[PDB]
């Protein structure tokens, strides 16, 4: 089963990803495929699937950056339906905006079909152009037509993921207590991750005695990423990755406030110092407290 | 003995504070009588007092606002030597800067003497009016004389006095963890408290779904404090007090994120609601975390 998270939708024929075009907010934006950059933010490309309960494999799609959700032009079954964002809600009962989203025959590679028309989200003739038609058409959950094959590049974790990376980490202190905040983040690429913290001002800011030490440069940092996730995306019903953490040194007489982020993979953590937005394996610190 | 830390220093006589005129950094700016507000922020009267190692009840006094300290102009013992704020360190060995600082003959107010001259902190004439001198000024330990009296009113806690104050509320869970950042902080005012949270922009700020809710506003009202800290005061070696709590319902089934200050009397916790204001000694959850 696809899980509950944020999905880079990429074509499995031609490297062109599921764009809501120019990210719209408007009713009967058309929703394209569109060459993409890995490692960044894909503004207009990045698609939250919600499950629906009691209907198995289906979901909203809500596009992160719009709000809106990827909706079957009056629900038709005629092939080259127009596929688009319209206004929605995330447990909707409008068929129009339902997707049953199953792996392909290729095992990997999933198909979205939607849960009333039972046509496939197909990227018609498998046009590589930017600004390609995304239709639904007919077809079957068994063919390699890879028109209608979608890799979902997960972008996010849950908080259990989150909590296993932290735990595969050796700089964990025995006494170590970690304390979670939301359920469902999104990821972002160190590139993302440095320029918040240089939006924030931090760079800027000098270490004080209590006064602007540590534990500020740390909670700041967490604040702006906060800050971040609410002012550019529409969405709602996740978060941004960013946790803060205490750490005590080997001699056990020195404690130290820090960020951690996520690796590519989402398997491990990374340790970022706010202070001069270093990127660290190891900071010199073993955490004995963190909230994310 | 005086502990460390920021005091409102009113004279016993009359109802004027210790003020560094217009809160000057300029080196040899007067120190004056100056009446008060109580339950604010007196932006040009709080003294942070830092103890000298190995030299009993002697202090450094450096205004919070200018970062300057309080200085006997060229140590002189003559009767009406000026006292004005002066560039120095927290640790000099300049004792024109170095005043011993004990209970007086009242065992309620304090004598305030410079190391060097042996001479009193003295409110000339006791004269109550706004920019009245003060000066060094020839006087005994054991006299009534109340120009030369003080009452070091204490603005700030301790961490171990902070948690002094958690440990005594009755909404505290049975699994709750501390986690002190700093040693000496400054109590806010609720006024002042109030002030931040709007001047931060939270009072405009939706609650949404897990990208901005209550971890968020609870996380950005002690960032707002942090930064209000950083950027309003001169001196370093103490933190402004804003705890962020997280907190259980009775049924055990809902969390919520929220902030806490203390009393005037420094005895308690207060819980604040950073989603609309609000001061409660109830708030509906008991603490299971708290980080301040
Ligand atoms: C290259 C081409 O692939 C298949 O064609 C696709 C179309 O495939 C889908 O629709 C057709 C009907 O037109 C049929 O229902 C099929 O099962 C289904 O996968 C479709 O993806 C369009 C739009 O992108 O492009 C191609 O026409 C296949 O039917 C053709 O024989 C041929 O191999
Ligand atoms: C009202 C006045 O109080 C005492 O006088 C103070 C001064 O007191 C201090 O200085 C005097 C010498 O001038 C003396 O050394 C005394 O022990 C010391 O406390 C001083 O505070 C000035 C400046 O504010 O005001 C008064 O003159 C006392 O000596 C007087 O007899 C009289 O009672
Ligand atoms: C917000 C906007 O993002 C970029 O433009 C998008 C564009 O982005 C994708 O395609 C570009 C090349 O056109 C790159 O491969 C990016 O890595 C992709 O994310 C598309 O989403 C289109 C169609 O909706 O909209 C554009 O606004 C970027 O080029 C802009 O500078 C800007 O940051
Ligand atoms: C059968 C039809 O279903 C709904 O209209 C859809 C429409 O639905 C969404 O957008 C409208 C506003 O246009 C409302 O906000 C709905 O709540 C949304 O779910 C779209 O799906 C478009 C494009 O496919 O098709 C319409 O038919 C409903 O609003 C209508 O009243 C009607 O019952
Ligand atoms: C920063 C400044 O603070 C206030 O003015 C100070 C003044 O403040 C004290 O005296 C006033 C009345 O003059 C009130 O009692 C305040 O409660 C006191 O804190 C003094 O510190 C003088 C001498 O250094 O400087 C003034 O700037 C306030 O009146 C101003 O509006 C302003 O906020
Ligand atoms: C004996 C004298 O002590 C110092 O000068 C003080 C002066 O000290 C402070 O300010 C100066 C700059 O004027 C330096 O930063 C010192 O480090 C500070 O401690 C003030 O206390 C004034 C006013 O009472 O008196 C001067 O005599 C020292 O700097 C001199 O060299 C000299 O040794
Ligand atoms: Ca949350
Ligand atoms: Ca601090
Ligand atoms: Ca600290
Ligand atoms: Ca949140
Ligand atoms: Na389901
Ligand atoms: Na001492
Ligand atoms: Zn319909
Ligand atoms: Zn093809
Ligand atoms: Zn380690
Ligand atoms: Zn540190
Ligand atoms: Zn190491
Ligand atoms: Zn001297
Ligand atoms: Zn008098
Ligand atoms: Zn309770
Ligand atoms: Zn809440
Ligand atoms: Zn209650």
């Amino acid at each position: 089963s696809l899980r509950r998270g944020i999905y880079h939708i990429e074509n499995a024929g031609v490297p062109s990803a599921i764009d809501l075009k120019d990210g719209s907010s408007s009713d009967g934006t058309p929703i394209v495929g569109w060459q993409f950059t890995p490692d960044t933010i894909n503004w207009h490309q990045l698609w939250l699937a919600e499950p629906i309960p009691n209907v198995a494999d289906t979901f909203t799609l809500c596009n992160l950056f719009s709000g809106t959700y990827m909706d079957l032009y009056n629900g038709s079954s005629e092939a080259g339906t127009a596929v688009n964002g319209w206004q929605g809600t995330a447990f909707t009962t409008n068929p129009h905006q339902l997707w049953t989203i199953k792996k392909s025959s290729d095992g990997t590679s999933y198909k979205i079909q939607n849960y009333g028309s039972k046509t496939f989200v197909d990227l018609v003739n498998g046009d590589s152009s930017d600004g390609a038609k995304i239709a639904g058409w007919t077809g079957t959950w068994d063919e390699g037509n890879p028109h209608q094959k979608w890799y979902f590049n997960r972008m996010s974790v849950s908080s259990a993921e989150a909590q296993a990376a932290i735990a595969r980490n050796p700089h964990i202190h025995g006494t170590y207590r970690g304390y979670i905040l939301d359920g469902e983040y999104l990821v972002l690429p160190n590139a993302t991750f440095t320029q918040i913290w240089k939006d924030s001002g931090l760079p800027g800011s000098k270490w004080r005695e209590q006064i602007y030490d540590c534990d500020d440069f740390a909670i700041a940092m967490k604040a702006a990423v906060g800050k971040w996730g609410a002012d550019s995306w529409k969405a709602n019903g996740f978060a941004i990755f960013c946790g803060v953490m205490l750490g005590v040194n080997k001699a056990g007489d020195a404690a130290h406030a820090y960020n951690f982020t996520l690796t590519k993979d989402h398997a491990d953590i990374v340790f970022f110092e706010p202070q001069n937005g270093g990127y660290l394996n190891d900071i010199g610190y073993d955490s004995y407290m963190a909230f994310y």
